[PDB]
């Protein structure tokens, strides 16, 4: 009775039919003779041909790489004293969802792990319509104004005369337009941090970025930020494993979700608004309009309302992830807008956008995109139309319909409505409010907020891509927005680019900092299920493998994802060295046994040179924990030329305290030591 | 410049609406200056309307390419094989456009994938335009049209998920392979180096269909296409194409776009093998069969001109996204063969560009037009550019006094079916049994590569099938390839745990060809575009001289030269942070820059053992290598590099360091440095 | 539901099939393909009116506007990993569409015309033998008014020339309409054959006479005018008759004003004799045109129907006012029973073909 169990088509059994339910074959065009060329007659071919050909959609104008899931929000409380949404209207109260994360420049087929802003969206199947909050990783957006978007995403895109490159934040254009709109430095320092390259869509929270309203039923109104919570903790990969992860996985994100939800380890979001009041739009040193900037939670904290958790996969891609259609239109009652110009121009884009991947206006139609309750209104016709409407005087004002369907409002049909204390006062202006005009503190005080190895890594990640800009006079410009934030950033920067920095401009540096947006201060994760542990084992000798199995049965209890790598597949054996990389583990365990293959003379037709000592000096080069369990693992770190006594190296005889000592190596995640700092 | 004409440019003036009404287009229209956007912003909604339907569809293959324009150019009137104007005479010139892609990956999936490879040709003839719509390998998997979507849906990543974007490395692919043995010998063309081309400019196209040449006299032979590369074969190693893929998904685009604006345009010998309508049955095959090669032994190369691309496009989207080719763009001199596969395609590129265009006027986007006139009863469609005269598109009519008039053999150069054709039986729905023998090329190609090659191929099943979960389908698989080589059915065996079945000999046969070898074409005609990363340091003056010396020396040859060091200045094209293995062809350390290949090497400003990881990689995956200045053995003692090795250089003298090297280049690859079963 | 019928030659079931009829070949790829250009997408099928009542099972997916989830994950054929599912269905198994085995074909691919197909004359010589004489004048009379309306004089010569081919006596009467010679007799494929069942004025009266349309020209002056048309209206409305009563303005019982009203709403028209002051020059008012009364009532005799007046007073320039009391199909009785009886031979011979001139 749910849209999407009422279109499930099963095709477990019977024969092949047309899509009008003939019986036919389709592996043999009709010809005129055994060798003959085949006929215009055969419509079997052309009904299947004529499918595949038009198979394809017009890939989303940006967030085209994505990934979906299913799931359920769970209110915490009657939220009624804040917001009339009926979804949040009681204790315990469940509502279906969809949730699709993204990157923002790539098309369809790149790699999940660019370093880009990411999509969080999701949909909420309200008992009073569907609801989208439509959000990113980052809690801040690049510009001001909505009729910038296309300058933005034309700058980071490839350039188009030949499309090049997918590398959206190492090209002369990029930084072109980041130099020119210093709007963008907010949100260029979150993309510049791990927070541009998460570990997954489970490690990274969710963010509306815009200031919203929450209106009660009594009409009052508080304005909202919302703020999805992982609880899986935070996380990144470093950049020198994404380059490489994106060419041996580019699916990795859409896989690490797609594994996590199959094997019950659904993940889980803290759904939270802060909630000020309207008196504050301009009370906590910036405009609450303007979505470059955070409200620092020592100002305001957050509160949970609810946990979104998402546990069952699509059944088909295209029909579910590749065809939903979010839209910040997509209001319920108790929910209302803000003037922030870039939120205000988002409403016009995502409704005339579907019309362009769906090809005709039934968008709202396709099973993914139904709402859960009864729809009553006027819209008619249009290509596509799967509706067959009883009502034959589709107007109002109406009396040969008796006046159905009736109008709702505040007071009528629990309506949407305007949030009526909110006014309107002045000239009608293409300016931009000079409240808006701060373009640079905020920057400092998220730089302010990361650890020094994070500011680093950072500071790493421009020196990469800046590198990278051709034109001088670019890099110049650069270099100039940088100093507005941080001499300090951009003199470490102008040295790997063998440029000058600015002298000192103090007007918006200060020392503030704020607690929540450091991935590296965000201590141990919560939890280590779902991380991979790859064992390094070997075929050749049989207590490698037993060592392995024993290494295993210790990490799968505790929920670790464990996959035992030797020369040939055989049972207990999940890949081959040949397919094996470490941007496929979370940490490596090399088993005593297997020594011999990380000699500097191991050769075999079977993987690639020097693949298995590779695997473990990546691993340990890349901060995870890795370790020698066995007896002679004092003699196998130094192959590696990796230090016993290093922080995130294990060394033990034991299966027992190996285990126990990597665990904890797991859920610190990163050895940070192992990074050089500038001096 | 041949699409001048629609050129738009805005180098100056003030911006304007479409309808040329100036305008701004940077801060939206609102009710007061922290006010709502007012729905009467024409400004705005025009701008984001446009940046909303910015996308079309993807082709449903071959989504990721990249395109060039060029020349064709005659060597000779061939009025004595075929009619084809553009062939009418020596020295005759069309203007061509190609785009090169590989076949699964979505539009903005990297270039050195392992699979099939597009080379699609456009001639812009004075008689119109022709498509030769052909890949890089000259066997399809299938031998009838209508099994097209059972292929791409079996290759494509799992539809419940989308995942994996690895073609040739999931149980769907391997179980349509090992269920439809007709894939056997592109499977092994895939696994082979062709699989992954180290450029679109090191590979070759081909037809693969068997056309008709028509003569003006109505005779016809049967003929293959075959664009041989003058730049010379060359393959990625799977360990390096799986890294560039990250490092850079644009690699093949990039070297296309740098190749042209250097002034080094690649060029292939257009060419066809030519035989007789009696000989369809002659080879021990059936030339209507698109699975099977004629051996260069039985019908040799005829040359029958140059293909040079010199000209990037101006506007992507415009003209690489848009191109539409189609095998029905024929020609008078061409004709269609009855080959099942080719039959259905006719079909699939008119109609799948309703998909991409919207509608139905594609031929009058810039990159679809002729370069001659137009004269039909065609009339209006969604997005009509044309304002036709003729008031009477009709034939036969007296009120355009019977105009347009009739094209065909005998008046105004028509197009004409060969009339030697015919047709003779039942209307089947039957496969040809001359069909049936899936088996015997694939062994014919796989003897027909060299004993390293033949391990590259092995290692790249081992590969794929270890990822395959179905126990079922990797015994299937073991089944299909023992058909095809026992020995090739054990290797693979190996790797994933599994018995090879016993030998089954209907099929084996130690017949080889010649021309299907990259390891065997022998070193490059050319190393113009060859990349040499130079590895230098800005903390010694001396090796920055090394450096520039290398450099002076090197590009007098035509070789893109990147010196790396710790920070950019002046004769510094790249810093280690930015730099890897996978951007060059050859890989020099000038030993002012020992110090950097010490295990304890550290700096904030590139990665831990960066310096020795690009020497290590490049050597590792067959590359020439090498230190200039003398002092060798720190960099090559650190790097397990042996100093007496294959394309392994130590030379004191810029001069003699550069011979070397250079002669390195032209191997392209030290296949010594494989292992073997 | 009818804007979005999309139908195709190309949906054919097991036990038919094709022939190499070339308008026919060419159809099955028109119809499939004009659906992308009405529908926008290729998944025209899925819409209500166009899905089938029985299981599609196929391996077709995705395309704008797909409303089908799919649960199989391997749509390809030959597949083991769904159990080779869907299954091939021929003449053998699963009730297959298979073409005619029987079928053949031998020659050159040509794109030559077959000589079988050349006569484009005896055949329409056939139909219009066929008709009867006034049928004859009609389509005669259809071809002088569509020949009279084009311009050139060179086309219209070419027209005489063709129509010549069919029948002289054709070419003749519709040369004399347009100032044109029909050109010289060319009796090559003249004959005299007739074929039943082609003829409209030739198949006899109607089987049913139920849902035509009877007009009753009333008026609000007279009381008896309406009492009049109430009684046919009672006896008509019986054996299924559809009854409009027209008058100068709407009341209980009459449906339409003569301002609203004409022939062509009906396939009969009675007055009632209580309204014959109506149909007489006098006949002026502001609720409907000069002559409106009349001019329903001339308009219906001169299209051929049966018309009537009801009551016994039929003269009195009512009939007069245009028409003959001895016409075959007009009506004048006293009795309303009688009337209606006369009447309603006159709707089931449906046309009076008597009232239009002859060549
Ligand atoms: C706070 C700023 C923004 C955020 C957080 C944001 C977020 C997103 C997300 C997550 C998606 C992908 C939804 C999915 O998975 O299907 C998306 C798509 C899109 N966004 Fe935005 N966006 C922002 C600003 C803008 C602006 C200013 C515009 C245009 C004026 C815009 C236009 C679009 C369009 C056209 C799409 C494609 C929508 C579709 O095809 O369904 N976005 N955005
Ligand atoms: C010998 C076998 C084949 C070869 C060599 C071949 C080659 C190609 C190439 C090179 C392209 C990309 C053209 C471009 O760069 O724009 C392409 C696209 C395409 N091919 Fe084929 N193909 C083959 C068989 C088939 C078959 C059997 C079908 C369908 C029955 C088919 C349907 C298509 C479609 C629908 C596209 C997208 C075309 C477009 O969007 O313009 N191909 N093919
Ligand atoms: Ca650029
Ligand atoms: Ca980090
Ligand atoms: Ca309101
Ligand atoms: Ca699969
Ligand atoms: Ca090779
Ligand atoms: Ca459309």
């Amino acid at each position: 009775q749910s849209p999407l169990a009422a279109y499930e088509v099963d095709d477990s059994t019977g024969y092949l039919t047309s899509d009008v339910g003939g019986p036919i074959q389709d592996q043999t065009s009709l010809k005129a003779g055994i060798r003959g060329p085949t006929l215009l007659e055969d419509f079997m071919f052309r009904q299947k041909i004529q499918h595949f050909d038009h198979e394809r959609v017009p890939e989303r104008a940006v967030h085209a790489r994505g990934a979906g899931a299913h799931g359920t929000f769970t209110s915490y409380a009657d939220w009624s004293n804040i917001t009339a949404a009926s979804f949040l209207n009681a204790t315990g109260k469940q509502t279906p969802v969809f949730v699709r994360f993204s990157t923002v420049a790539g098309s369809r087929g790149s790699a999940d792990t660019a370093r880009d802003v990411h999509g969080f969206a999701t949909r909420f199947y309200t008992d009073e319509g569907n609801f989208d909050i439509v959000g990113n990783n980052i809690p801040v957006f690049f510009i001001q104004d909505a009729i910038q978007f296309p300058d933005l995403i034309h700058s980071v895109k490839p350039r188009p005369d030949n499309e090049i490159p997918q590398a959206a934040t190492a090209h002369d254009s990029a930084w072109d337009f980041f130099s020119q709109q210093p709007s963008t430095m907010h949100t260029l320092f979150w993309a510049m941090s791990g927070h541009g390259i998460p570990r997954s869509y489970r490690h990274m929270d969710g963010f509306g970025v815009h200031t919203f309203r929450f209106v009660k039923d009594d009409g009052s109104s508080k304005l909202i930020k919302w703020h999805f919570k992982s609880r899986q903790g935070k996380a990144s990969l470093v950049w020198e494993e994404a380059q490489v992860l994106s060419g041996k996985n580019a699916d990795f994100h859409r896989q690490d979700l797609w594994d996590a939800i199959e094997s019950g380890n659904g993940p889980e979001w803290d759904v939270c608004v802060q909630i000020v009041d309207e008196s504050q739009a301009q009370a906590f040193g910036f405009d609450l309009l303007d979505p470059t900037k955070i409200i620092p939670e020592e100002y305001a904290p957050l509160t949970k309302l609810g946990l979104l958790k998402l546990d069952r996969n699509p059944t088909n891609y295209f029909a579910e992830t590749e065809q939903v259609m979010f839209q910040p239109g997509h209001i319920v009652r108790g929910i209302d807008f803000t003037e922030d110009p870039l939120l205000q121009g988002r409403l016009f884009s995502y409704l005339d956008t579907q019309l362009n991947r769906n090809g005709g206006p039934n968008f709202e139609q396709l099973p993914i995109n139904m709402p859960r309750v009864p729809i009553h209104n006027n819209n008619r016709d249009g290509a596509g139309q799967m509706f067959i409407h009883r009502n034959k005087y589709p107007y109002t004002p109406n009396t040969l319909n008796s006046g159905y369907p009736r109008q709702a409002n505040q007071n009528a049909g629990r309506g949407f409505f305007t949030a009526p204390g909110r006014t309107a006062s002045g000239a009608l202006v293409r300016e931009v409010s000079p409240t808006f005009n701060d373009h640079w503190s905020q920057p400092r005080l998220f730089f302010n907020s990361l650890t020094p190895v994070e500011q680093q890594f950072l500071v790493n990640a421009m020196r990469f891509a800046i590198s990278l800009v051709k034109s001088e006079e670019v890099k110049k410009n650069v270099l100039t927005q940088l100093n507005r934030v941080s001499h300090d950033v951009a003199v470490r920067v102008a040295a790997a680019i063998g440029l000058g920095a600015p002298d000192a401009d103090d007007t918006y540096y200060h020392n503030n900092k704020t607690a929540g947006v450091s991935i590296v201060g965000s201590g141990p994760l919560p939890t280590i299920k779902t991380l991979r542990v790859g064992i390094l084992a070997t075929t050749s000798e049989s207590s490698a493998l037993d060592q392995a199995a024993q290494l295993r049965t210790r990490l799968e209890k505790d929920g670790l994802v464990v996959t035992v790598v030797a020369e040939t597949l055989r049972e207990g054996v999940d890949q081959t060295y040949s397919t094996a990389d470490a941007t496929g583990f979370d940490g490596v365990v090399v088993v005593d046994g297997a020594a011999a293959l990380f000699a500097s003379t191991a050769s075999s037709p079977l993987f690639p040179t020097g693949r298995p000592l590779q695997i473990f000096v990546d691993a340990y080069r890349w901060g995870k924990p890795v370790g020698v369990c066995g007896g002679k693992s004092s003699e196998v770190l130094d192959a590696a030329d990796v230090p016993e006594d290093g922080d995130g190296v294990y060394s033990e005889e034991s299966v027992d305290m190996f285990v126990e000592e990597f665990e904890k190596g797991l859920a610190t995640f990163r050895f940070t030591d192992r990074f050089a700092l500038d001096s």
